[PDB]
């Protein structure tokens, strides 16, 4: 029947195990996996779940029944957030296969698929490096320039512009956002979830979260109107004016899935989404950069060669240079931004393996788990970039690598964000070199949160030519 997996107490279940352990979530998980198998179960506080642990058994559920899993669940979290409705927490239906196919080609049409697309990123990058220069060397913390930087080209495809480095009041919604994220992965909210009378509660993390959830949409809102102010209808800027076209052509169909409500709440969720996750693997990628200079130095030699030490950087490069994208692909693979994706559900009564799974049973994908999976890495705790070289010193592609998840739900962002992430790199280590103040110990445990972000931590960047 349902999958076996490991006790805990009456009420909450296993959300006492995950928080009486030292492990975070993902590692928990993979241990419980080694005692119960790749497919187990937990009890959140009376939500069955099932964790799906290691290569095969992901690719099993999201690839070859991708129908079956494609669902989200209606945790009382999201229905509160977005009523199951927009794009990323949307529930598998027209709905989203409508809010999904317009965010594709938006990001397509107003983005990567145009010839001057590139070089939006590229004046980015020289905003963020400047930027960068202005301390002189001296040491700080790169969160927000970085965020700021990765923001503004998704910003570019919704809003058909950039905002300034000094735009204080759209910074402080994406840091309320963020703190969301992180909330989202709380105890405090796993109990919200499982009894969610504890909203009358007027303390704790989940009155944060809601009280930030009516900030950021509300600004979000405001947003979205000054960017449809001077709009020309049936030819749109962005994918503001996109959204408003399609709300204009589905007037008449009252099933019309598109609404002022689902353009903030997709809106949001794209915006958080890109700026979120790229900016951590940005941030990871520096930290083990300062950490290990051997590799640094390797990655800057390969620019040297390829770009030049003044040349602009180009998407068109990335296969002149295997050891940069190795490099960046054992990030994803060791530092595992969205360590359990995003939760998934079943949108019918699935059986897998043998054991029968609910419709709408909670489904965790532990990403982690598959790029630690010890068939198919060799050595997965130790980070080393040539595992993705190859005899020839090419650059291998692995099928176990999945940072963007796989199956209908997969990363709408993938290829914006390699773009992105190659050129915000390569750029910055083109033009510096990174090392720590005094060379001061730093720390390599990632906070809990829904990604996975460093701590805190300053970085000398000095300019190299
Ligand atoms: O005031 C009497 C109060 O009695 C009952 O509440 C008890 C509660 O059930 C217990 O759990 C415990 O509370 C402790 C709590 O568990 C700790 O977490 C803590 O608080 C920290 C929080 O963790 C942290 O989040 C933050 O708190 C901030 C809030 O998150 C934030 O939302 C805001 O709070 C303000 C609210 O917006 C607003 O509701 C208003 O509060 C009034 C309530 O509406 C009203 O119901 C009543 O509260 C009763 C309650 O009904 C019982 O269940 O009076 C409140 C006015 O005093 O104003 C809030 C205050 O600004 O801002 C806070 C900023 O702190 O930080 C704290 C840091 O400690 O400590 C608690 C220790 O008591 O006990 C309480 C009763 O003591
Ligand atoms: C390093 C960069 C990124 C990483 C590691 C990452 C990671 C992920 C992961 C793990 C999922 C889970 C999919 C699932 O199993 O349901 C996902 C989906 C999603 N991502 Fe990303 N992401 C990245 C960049 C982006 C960007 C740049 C955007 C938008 C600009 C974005 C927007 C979304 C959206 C909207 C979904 C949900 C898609 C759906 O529900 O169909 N992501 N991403
Ligand atoms: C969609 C929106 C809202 C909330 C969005 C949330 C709040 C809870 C946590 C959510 C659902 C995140 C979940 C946990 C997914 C996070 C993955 C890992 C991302 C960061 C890659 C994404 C949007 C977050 C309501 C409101 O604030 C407007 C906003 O547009």
């Amino acid at each position: 029947g349902f999958p076996p997996g490991p006790p805990g107490l009456p009420f909450i279940g296993n959300i006492y195990s995950l928080a009486a352990s030292s492990e975070l979530p993902h590692v928990y998980m993979r241990k419980q996996s080694q005692v119960y198998g790749e497919i187990f179960s937990l009890d959140l506080g009376g939500i069955s779940t099932v964790v799906l642990n290691g290569y095969d058994v992901v690719k099993e559920c999201l690839v070859h029944q991708s129908e079956i899993f494609a669902d989200r669940p209606c945790l009382p979290l999201f229905m509160k957030m977005t009523k199951m409705g927009g794009l990323l927490n949307s529930r598998y239906g027209r709905g989203w296969v409508d809010h999904r196919r317009l965010a594709v080609n938006s990001f397509r049409y107003f983005g990567y698929g145009q010839k001057s697309f590139e070089s939006k990123i590229l004046e980015e990058t020289k905003f963020f490096n400047d930027a960068i220069e202005t301390y002189k060397g001296r040491p700080f913390d790169f969160k927000q320039l970085i965020t700021n930087a990765v923001s503004n080209i998704t910003n570019l495809i919704i809003f058909g512009e950039r905002f300034t480095y000094e735009d204080t009041d759209f910074q402080h919604m994406i840091e309320l956002f963020s703190e969301n994220v992180e909330l989202a992965a709380s105890a405090s909210v796993f109990l919200y979830n499982a009894f969610p009378w504890i909203g009358i509660l007027p303390f704790g993390k989940h009155q944060q979260l809601f009280r930030n959830a009516a900030v950021v949409y509300d600004f979000l809102s405001r947003l979205i109107e000054k960017a449809s102010v001077n709009r020309k209808p049936q030819l749109p800027q962005h994918f503001v004016d996109a959204y408003l076209d399609e709300m204009d052509q589905g007037k008449n169909d009252p099933s019309s899935t598109f609404s002022k409500e689902n353009l903030i709440f997709s809106v949001g969720e794209l915006i958080i989404a890109g700026t979120e996750t790229t900016t951590n693997v940005l941030r990871w990628a520096i930290l083990f950069m300062a950490l290990y200079p051997n590799i640094q130095g390797q990655v800057q030699k390969e620019i040297d060669l390829i770009m030049g030490p003044n040349g602009k950087p180009s998407w068109d490069d990335k296969c002149k240079m295997p050891y940069t994208e190795a490099v960046l692909h054992e990030v994803l693979r060791f530092c595992n931004i969205v360590p359990l994706g995003i939760f998934h559900a079943t949108s019918e009564d699935a059986v897998v393996r043998g054991y029968s799974i609910p419709k709408g049973t909670t489904v965790i994908t532990n990403l982690y788990s598959v790029h630690f999976d010890e068939k198919y890495w060799r050595d997965p705790e130790v980070f080393h970039p040539e595992r993705f070289l190859d005899s020839s010193g090419y650059f291998a592609k692995k099928e176990a690598l999945v940072p963007f998840s796989l199956g209908r739900r997969h990363c709408l962002g993938e290829h914006l964000a390699r773009m992105e992430m190659f050129l915000f790199f390569t750029a910055l280590l083109q033009r510096f070199h990174l090392h720590f103040p005094h060379e001061l110990v730093p720390d390599l445990k990632p906070r809990l949160g829904m990604t996975l972000q460093p701590q805190p931590y300053l970085i000398c960047a000095e300019r190299r030519h």
